[PDB]
Order: C-alpha cells, then structure tokens, then sequence
C-alpha cells in the first residue's frame, strides 16, 4: 500500500 500523497 501507500502513505498516500496527501
């Protein structure tokens, strides 16, 4: 997964 790009 990912730590998103927020």
């Amino acid at each position: 997964h990912r730590f998103l790009r927020h």
